[PDB]
């Protein structure tokens, strides 16, 4: 209950969920979903959003342990919930085709709306598309995709940040003037652009590296990250706006970001406002 020892995951060897103590501080039985009310949504039936989820749950720490992670389900479903109320569909993909892996220990078991949205979309989360297939068939200059969404959670740190596929999706989104939507550890995906000065000068919010440095001290993670996405992102031209976390978001042109597992509702609101304005015109 106050125990700060990481909790062992029985599915995998030397792999740990967050500690009981850290769970009682960073997770909650209900989300803060609110304001998802759009008196005139989009009813064209055309525009939908492409979600790029994490396909791995086990992230390797600097001490040889696995952190039992993945996408954060609040960060994932709160923005989708707003966009859904706004009249948009989603297609879900992972790099491998393998099912999207969420931090279930973070899922609010008492939030009816959040669990509602998920039962609606579980089949796509559980049998996602394969990003290569989406890229080959569903992009180009007249896509039905109005933008790409990259949820956070430490699962976003695996595969995505050096994937040549994400690179294609980001390059596509930029050249077709499309919305890019991310929060927390999700912006690590942006590093997939490699040496491309594509995002130079862009301003975002993201989980602060120094908080990642500190959270193991209570057993949130069974070790430390082997690298720092914050410093890399700055190294490719991004300007990180936030020293701490507060649920904050920011819009730089069509780039929409949130700072932490607190920013889900706000990112939903932001994206809904922005995309509704895009399509009503």
């Amino acid at each position: 209950m106050n125990d700060k020892h990481p909790t062992p995951d029985p599915a995998e060897d030397n792999a740990f969920f967050p500690s009981a103590y850290s769970l009682s501080q960073f997770t909650a039985s209900k989300s803060d979903l609110s304001g998802a009310h759009y008196p005139t949504p989009y009813q064209g039936g055309r525009w939908k959003i492409l979600v790029v989820g994490a396909d791995e749950r086990y992230l390797m720490m600097d001490n040889g342990t696995f952190f039992s992670t993945g996408n954060h389900p609040v960060e994932t479903l709160l923005p989708m919930y707003h966009l859904d109320k706004a009249g948009f569909s989603f297609d879900i993909a992972t790099l491998s085709g393998n099912p999207v892996k969420f931090e279930w220990w973070a899922m609010p078991r008492e939030d009816q709306e959040v669990n509602g949205l998920y039962s609606k979309y579980q089949s796509s989360f559980r049998q996602p598309l394969k990003l290569s297939d989406v890229i080959e068939t569903a992009l180009g200059e007249d896509s039905d995709y109005i933008g790409v969404f990259i949820p956070g959670g430490h699962g976003a740190l695996m595969g995505l940040p050096d994937s040549q596929e994400v690179k294609a999706v980001l390059q596509w989104a930029m050249k077709q003037n499309k919305f890019i939507i991310s929060l927390c550890h999700g912006p690590a995906a942006f590093l997939a652009v490699g040496d491309d000065p594509l995002f130079a000068g862009y301003k975002i919010v993201a989980f602060p590296d120094e908080m990642d440095a500190q959270t193991p001290s209570i057993g949130y993670m069974p070790g430390h990250l082997t690298w720092k996405f914050g410093e890399q992102l700055q190294a490719i031209g991004f300007e990180l706006l936030n020293t701490g976390i507060s649920g904050q978001v920011f819009q730089d042109r069509k780039m929409l970001t949130g700072d932490s597992p607190l920013a889900g509702n706000a990112l939903g609101q932001l994206a809904a406002k922005a995309l509704l304005a895009e399509v009503e015109q």
